[PDB]
């Protein structure tokens, strides 16, 4: 998918990829009801190291994309 | 997409509900690597309300639909 070449660079912000991601995967033609799943399975596996890891310690709860956007800044 | 009116019935097991439910996201066009990170998230949405709560305290390292499979069934085990 159109999405998929998406990571987070180096030295780039958590808040720039998540951009980038959200933005590729809402102009792609999944279905609506994929995309909050698909971003956040993006932000746990394309994410800088540092970031998966804290995403790996975050409440199942959690489970629109603004939260793991949040929960993330907050660290 | 073919899957979004499938939900667990009143009287059926966790295991065929999600059988039914891999199958329409498999055959869908759906990306292959979007299917299981849609497969949870039906898991939470469309399940039995007891299925739904246990799920809510699983731990979020289980990320294949097969993990969250086996969680609920030993969970009522």
């Amino acid at each position: 998918g159109p999405w998929a070449d998406i990571m987070q660079g180096p030295s780039e912000s958590f808040v720039d990829f998540a951009n980038r991601l959200i933005k590729a995967v809402e102009g792609s033609d999944l279905p609506p009801s994929a995309r909050a799943p698909v971003i956040i399975d993006c932000f746990r596996q394309k994410s800088q190291p540092d970031i998966q890891q804290l995403i790996r310690t975050a409440p199942s709860t959690l489970t629109t994309p603004g939260e793991i956007i949040k929960y993330v800044l907050d660290r």
